[PDB]
């Protein structure tokens, strides 16, 4: 009985351990590499100050995606708190109430007068940490036994603590009344003190009814802000990343319960109005990213090797930063304002092709595949480690077999991902271009694989390392190569016979910037090829264009010419793949968007290049829900098109292997 409670309670307190560690990882890596502005912590000698170390036993390291996610999270809260201090008139005290503080040292960081980066907070700001009794006992003993911390709050087996500028109050927030009492005992009813209630991924664990009570309670406090940061599931509990996230949390015995009722950014808005907060500014983590300045973006890219962007889009859309206010006075200046635009788009449901479940397990991602006549070859990729091995795929109406093809040559290309692999030499060979090992180790060495001899042999290398480029075979047998992370030409043509790479970048201002992970395909029939979506090396912008082009094999200086540009929000996708099913019907598949998650209806769409009309190829609920889907790092083969391979590491909520899909005629 009351045991079942004291367990689910300690499991929730356990999540602090996980998140304080991650924040510490950012203190170790990011903060030292960052300028004064996005710094957070620093003394007069431009020497970084450290606060998360007092609360974390060991040194910790995270994936570049988790590290980025947590920097954004600190920037999220800090930026909000900043808009408040800057604006609040100079005669009002300010109290930041941290609901479920964990070991969060935000108080000491902002109070410490050594830290010149938080000077606006030295004078007139005070803090109250609220959390379970046990977690605070521990936290309070540290604070007392650490001269650096104790000095900051004016100090020299309890669970409470009191100082002029900092309080810590034991309280189970599930207990609405006791919280209502705490609000009163802390004189937060006072109109001459601006309250800033922060719930950083804590109310997320409590039930909708119990968390909302906390919110309504605070709404009775005149002049109060409520900043909440927590998970969303903007397309239901069944969207690929949502599914994984939710399950991860049941596993830890600390499920997200409030998010089940509050799925979207919009529901969060209605929630706060309903509960006494009339004024609400709200966006998801990627709008925060977008909102960061160019000099900050530049820095953040250079902090550490990163190439896990699909993940980052997914993660970002699943965290909302909600800033609410219960008074008209406070303005959401244009510097802090989020834009909100859910433009529901209805697409005609394609009547010619449908989507089948193909249960096919190559269990790898970001390799490449291409068919040489009959046989189907997949090379490299990661599973989750990088390999240089070749699988052969036997595709049947039911499933696909696969066997390792061992090689006879001693020299072999190194394990690599994000390369291309393309049939050349009249289906007799396979071209391997570029790729990378670690994100900071892009490759310039190119190889060819001879099926007849099963020998690898390295050819002319690139002048510039290149990965995440796209590539397709042209009619004449040559290979068109498109962008990727690179310092070289935005478009290459590899003459297979001549053995030369040639810069064929079209004279359109579009190709000014290198296009990363865009869709690319040619059609020998309609004598046309398309380019779809694609991101830019700023890791922020994502093209929404679909660019038709023709290829004049004889024009030696400008073989490729931009025929026609199209523009649709559904074209805005990083890491998608396209393939002609018909010279009039261009299948488009997956990828991620900076502007929101894709769902059942628009994850897979068709395009009629000529008439310019889109149609949806829906994923049935049966497969949306039952089968682990993760259209990222995947490939398309045609015998009937197959969507095999792919997966993602869902922000340390585990990993998700794409199980396989099949497009058939109706
Ligand atoms: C994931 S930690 C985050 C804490 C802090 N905001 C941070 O990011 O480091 C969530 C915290 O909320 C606290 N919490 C959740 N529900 C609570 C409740 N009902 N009463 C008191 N504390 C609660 C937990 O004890 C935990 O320390």
């Amino acid at each position: 009985q009351e045991r079942r409670k004291k367990y689910a309670d300690l499991a929730i307190q356990g999540t602090n351990n996980s998140s304080i560690a991650s924040k510490r990882s950012v203190e170790l890596l990011y903060l030292p590499k960052l300028s004064s502005a996005n710094n957070f912590q620093m003394d007069k000698n431009n020497k970084l100050l450290e606060y998360f170390k007092f609360f974390v036993p060991k040194k910790i390291k995270r994936s570049p995606c988790i590290n980025r996610g947590y920097w954004l999270r600190l920037f999220a809260i800090r930026s909000r708190l900043n808009s408040i201090i800057e604006q609040t008139p100079q005669d009002k005290k300010i109290v930041v109430v941290n609901l479920g503080c964990g070991y969060d040292p935000l108080p000491f960081q902002l109070l410490d007068t050594n830290n010149i980066q938080s000077q606006q907070y030295h004078d007139r700001v005070s803090f109250i940490d609220i959390d379970y009794s046990d977690l605070l006992k521990i936290k309070i003993e540290l604070i007392k036994t650490i001269p650096e911390l104790s000095k900051i709050i004016g100090l020299s087996n309890v669970d409470f603590l009191t100082t002029p500028k900092y309080l810590a109050r034991p309280c189970d927030l599930n207990d609405s009344k006791m919280f209502s009492t705490l609000l009163n005992e802390c004189q937060l009813y006072d109109p001459n003190v601006v309250k800033v209630f922060v719930a950083e991924v804590s109310l997320a664990y409590m039930k909708p009814e119990r968390s909302d009570s906390i919110i309504e309670a605070t709404s009775k406090m005149e002049n109060s802000h409520f900043i909440i940061l927590e998970q969303l599931i903007p397309k239901g509990p069944f969207e690929p990343f949502s599914k994984q996230m939710l399950a991860h949390f049941k596993r830890n015995d600390s499920p997200l319960q409030s998010v089940l009722k509050y799925n979207t950014i919009e529901s969060q808005v209605q929630r706060f109005n309903k509960l006494g907060f009339a004024y609400v500014n709200v966006g998801d983590m990627f709008q925060l990213w977008e909102s960061a300045d160019e000099a900050t973006k530049k820095e953040l890219l250079k902090v550490e090797p990163f190439d896990e962007l699909e993940e980052f889009h997914l993660f970002c859309h699943h965290y909302v930063l909600c800033h609410a206010t219960n008074y008209k006075e406070f303005a959401f200046t244009q510097g802090f304002l989020f834009d909100r635009s859910i433009s529901e788009i209805n697409l005609t449901v394609d009547e010619d092709y449908q989507l089948l479940e193909c249960e096919c397990p190559i269990n790898r991602k970001f390799g490449d595949v291409d068919v040489a006549g009959n046989d189907v070859f997949y090379m490299g990729g990661s599973n989750p480690y990088r390999v240089n091995e070749i699988l052969q795929l036997s595709i049947h109406y039911d499933k696909i077999d696969m066997k390792n093809i061992e090689v006879s040559s001693s020299e072999v290309p190194v394990a690599r991902m994000c390369h291309t692999f393309t049939t050349i030499s009249r289906n007799n060979q396979l071209l391997l271009i570029g790729g990378r090992k670690a994100p900071h180790q892009g490759l310039s060495d190119n190889w060819i694989f001879d099926m007849k001899t099963r020998e690898w042999s390295m050819i002319k290398s690139l002048s510039h390392t290149r990965f995440r480029h796209s590539a397709c075979s042209l009619p004449d047998g040559n290979v068109l190569i498109l962008g990727g992370v690179t310092e070289g030409p935005a478009m290459l043509l590899y003459n297979v016979t001549e053995e030369i790479f040639k810069d064929v970048t079209p004279k359109d201002e579009f190709f000014q910037n290198s296009l990363v992970s865009a869709g690319l395909e040619f059609d020998p029939v309609s004598k046309q090829g398309i380019i779809l979506g694609g991101g830019f090396m700023d890791q922020t912008t994502v093209s929404d264009k679909a660019i038709i082009f023709k290829y004049d094999a004889e024009n030696a200086t400008e073989p490729i010419t931009v025929i026609k540009k199209l523009q649709h929000p559904l074209f805005q996708r990083y890491g998608s793949q396209i393939k002609y099913i018909t010279p009039r019907k261009l299948l488009i598949v997956g990828g991620t968007s900076p502007s929101g998650l894709f769902d059942r209806t628009n994850s897979i769409i068709s395009l009629d290049p000529l008439s310019e009309t889109l149609t949806s190829i829906p994923i049935s609920r049966r497969i949306w829900e039952d089968h682990s889907l993760m259209l990222a790092g995947f490939s398309l083969v045609s015998t009937t098109i197959h969507i095999i391979g792919g997966g993602a590491t869902c922000y340390g909520f585990g990993s998700v292997t794409n199980v396989g899909l099949k497009l058939i005629a109706i």
